[PDB]
């Protein structure tokens, strides 16, 4: 390779898997975008371990050795992080096209002073809350552009874009169809097709709305139907589209107009980081003259928007901080270094601690290192005190595990293999079952009705996991979460054995909206769920093979692909095709093409009939037009359109490539 | 199951054939004893008899049908309750008793088992070991096993053999396996011939019941 | 050591599926596998030549136990009869029968020390 592109916490293994095999001197520079999430993240934390681990190892060989090249937005300890990092430093305010930011009360629209730029009239009223939402949205459209429409909730995205794209069929015409007849109509047809053909389907509301240049956009939706989307609004073909916050911290995706809803988020007044990531949004460069923001107050709420047009940033914090004497992030950051094997005596750690982002900015360090002696992690020996891994240390460090977690682990495993089912899977799909967050909101009571149904294989592992019946009432009757007590880690367990029962049949290959109704949850947090799962999968069958428990590795080193496919075992060998998914896999297979041998020496046209069967229709389907024969229905990843002929030849041709790599 | 004789009509042309005949009714009774035990199916065209899934099991893993049945309930026994923290368990599936391997010392057994860690302790108890009938071993040489229950002998027998068989593979020299034990090595050296081999066939058998974490 | 009477395996199956879990754990306990249950409604095969098909026992008996136990849960005759499908004069000559067996059993534990299971 030349340049590996990572996520923080993939690149941070990768850092360690440099360590290990001391080819630290491949590496020649890191490159850090958004270095505002060095303060303060549920990931942003490794940002660090992983600059300092680089800071201390690059301190050890004190001509160019290792560079280092960080942005962000405008911080005020931006000096500090320069200093650290002994960087050169550079900040400007350029920016090629002006940001009006502005709020509306009212009829009035006013800039960061309270002084008047424009006192708003709507061109023609419509019935509603409408507090000119609509008319700002039509005033854009009009003059050939686009806006992004920020809502706090999922549910008024969809209501939103269902009021805007209604009111844009009676307004131009003055009084779920085809495109209007523009240059564009074959390209919104493309991408209602495109939507069509997805594991997902086409959703009920966006068949309203997209064929009036109107979509929505939230968590809510797979992350192909969001790429569909973002790809259609960056192209033209969506000009009104109500998003989340989900989208202000995503892609790159400008307009001319932001209209912010409302300064009250989820119930609460809206983050500062946040406003500042939707009006960054405001003014294509090379299209637009100025980019305007709006946010839409009451004169309650009115002081708080003021707020957020003057506010800035916070500092940024270290994530390694002391009430409390052992931290989490400390405890991680030292466990990296003795077992890596970069930090063995006792002085090498304090030398680790200047180079902190902690100690930039002017003892507990051995607080953690005795917190790792006190559970097994390292070793002391007798040349006095040097610390060393022990093999739990080092079965950590390789799964890329939590210390803090890894504890709990070690025993659950160690009781699994006490008494264990193998009549079924699920028991499997509980050890890698992840419990570190919500991704979503349970029904008790569904579940309960799902508990009373369940087979007499699936309660026997249950009740060898900690499920009781009388807390699975106790849940429905009162909404008691408790929670306080830190033994009340029994409700992780039931919320782990309620996400097990989704992982189960998805890796039963069970249509996403079977799943969406039997469970209660949306297709967007299932599909987060389950590339969650596969990561953790591959961690606790690394963590069981560093151990040495072969039993325990052999039955887990099977649900890691199926997790991530959402497959049974037979398609393992289809999904290695760049193209197949879960869907096109088991199609191809109950057509005779098992193996990529059996697709190899496939006749092309052949396959493009099978996929054509694939599809969900909502009449009971699945004109002789030939204009459909160049169509591009089929979407892929850095994509150019593809045809549903096309897609078949790619496939024949990329199983022909890997069976010939396979010899 | 070979699907070499469907119908009626070619069991008796099989009975032609036999050994039995060349030296001149019962081979309907075996028919009706496969459909009884689930080993054969029969389809409504009058009367053809077809094989099942535990059936095609049986026939490929090359088991006798009369310990087919014991051994089809044991694994699912084990599959409900499994111990995976050692290796123990599963030898003791792949641990063949259906003869005498060597004449068993009680006393030590009994010795060896005080002496043995909790691990393979729960295995023991998860199987069917009673220490009360260890006991009632070296008190008295009483075999009983009249009684056709009384295949309580031969899981006592089984998990001794199960003991040998771990050392074994743990690479422990013949030499002390014949001492700990107090069996000659040509009667050790028979046993893992027989436990190589049939080890093998409740892999297969667990194969084409599609049991695949018990297969792996 | 003797049938009362001629139980019906589905209605069986049917109320084993209703059957509440601290009553399925004894089930278990016992030796009550579900896959049996299903293979005598399917198939009226008694088997029972083999001596270890003891197993046909089992079932008859916690079936008779769950019997028992309605009845010393003072459930009405009829609601009884309708329930399992067995008549009045089966039930009754079924508890004379476990009343002298249970004095029976509550004397062989006592008379080998076994104090908190005679209790
Ligand atoms: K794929
Ligand atoms: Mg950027």
């Amino acid at each position: 390779l030349d340049i590996a592109v990572c996520t923080i916490e993939r690149a941070n293994g990768l850092i360690n898997r440099l360590i290990e095999e001391n080819k630290m001197d491949l590496l020649g520079m890191v490159v850090v975008d958004e270095l505002h999430m060095l303060g303060d993240s549920h990931r942003g934390y490794l940002l660090e371990l992983l600059l300092t681990k680089i800071c201390y190892i690059t301190r050890k060989s004190a001509s160019n050795a290792v560079q280092i090249v960080g942005m962000s937005a405008t911080l005020p300890n931006l000096e500090l992080v320069a200093s650290w990092l002994n960087a050169e430093l550079y900040h400007t305010d350029f920016r090629p096209v002006p940001l009006l930011e502005s709020v509306k009360v009212g009829n009035s629209i006013y800039d960061s002073s309270m002084k008047l730029v424009r006192e708003f009239e709507p061109m023609l009223q419509v019935k509603g809350d409408e507090d000119h939402v609509v008319s700002l949205c039509y005033e854009t459209i009009c003059d050939n552009h686009s806006v992004l429409l920020f809502c706090p909730s999922k549910k008024w995205c969809e209501k939103l874009a269902d009021i805007i794209a209604r009111e844009f069929y009676n307004l131009h015409h003055q009084a779920s169809e085809c495109p209007p007849v523009i240059l564009e109509q074959k390209e919104l047809l493309e991408v209602m097709d495109q939507l069509r053909r997805l594991p997902s389907g086409l959703d009920s509301v966006l068949q309203k709305t997209v064929p009036w240049g109107v979509a929505f956009h939230h968590a809510g939706l797979t992350f192909e139907e969001r790429d569909i989307i973002e790809g259609a609004f960056r192209q033209g073909l969506i000009r009104v589209l109500a998003a989340t916050s989900t989208l202000s911290s995503g892609v790159n995706l400008p307009a001319r107009r932001v209209i912010i809803r409302t300064p009250i988020f989820g119930g609460r007044p809206l983050d500062i980081l946040t406003y500042k990531q939707m009006v960054g949004r405001a003014g294509r460069k090379g299209v637009d003259t100025v980019g305007e923001s709006i946010l839409i107050c009451k004169n309650s709420e009115k002081s708080k928007g003021i707020a957020l047009l003057q506010g800035s940033l916070k500092p940024v914090r270290s994530c390694l901080q002391r009430g409390e004497e052992v931290t989490g992030s400390m405890i991680r950051a030292i466990l990296e270094i003795i077992v890596g094997g970069v930090a063995s005596t006792s002085q090498d750690m304090h030398t680790y601690a200047a180079c902190t982002f902690l100690a930039a900015s002017m003892g507990a360090i051995e607080a953690c290192v005795m917190w790792l002696l006190e559970n097994e992690f390292i070793q002391s020996t007798e040349e006095g005190k040097v610390y060393h891994p022990t093999h739990l240390g080092s079965a950590t460090l390789s799964s890329s595990l939590s210390p803090a977690d890894t504890l709990d682990i070690f025993a659950d495993l160690q009781r699994a293999m006490k008494g264990f089912v193998l009549e079924n899977d699920l028991h499997i799909l509980y050890l890698v079952t992840p419990m570190f967050e919500d991704w979503t909101t349970i029904d008790w009571y569904r579940f309960f009705c799902l508990w009373e149904k369940l087979p007499t294989s699936m309660k026997r592992v249950a009740e060898l996991v900690g499920v009781e019946e009388g807390f699975l009432a106790r849940c429905v009757k009162g909404k008691v979460v408790a929670r306080t007590e830190r033994q009340h880690r029994q409700m992780a367990i039931h919320k782990r054995f309620f996400t097990s029962l989704v992982l189960l049949d998805l890796i039963s290959e069970v249509p996403l909206r079977e799943i969406n109704q039997k469970y209660g949850c949306n297709r967007g947090q299932i599909q987060s769920l389950q590339q969650s799962a596969a990561v953790y999968a591959g961690m606790i069958t690394v963590f069981s093979n560093r151990l040495g428990w072969h039993n325990m590795e052999l039955l887990l080193s099977q649900f890691q692909k199926r997790l991530t496919f959402g497959i049974q075992r037979e398609l393992c060998d289809l999904v290695r095709v760049s193209l197949l998914n879960a869907q096109r896999a088991r199609v191809l297979y109950a057509s005779g093409f098992h193996t990529v041998a059996d697709l190899a020496r496939a006749n092309i046209v052949e396959v493009e009939v099978i996929l054509k069967n694939a599809v969900p229709f909502k009449s009971a389907r699945k004109e002789a037009v030939e204009e459909r024969r160049n169509m591009r229905t089929i979407w892929v990843t850095g994509r150019k359109g593809l045809t549903e002929r096309e897609a078949a030849a790619l496939i024949v041709e990329e199983a022909r490539m890997i069976l010939q790599q396979d010899l």
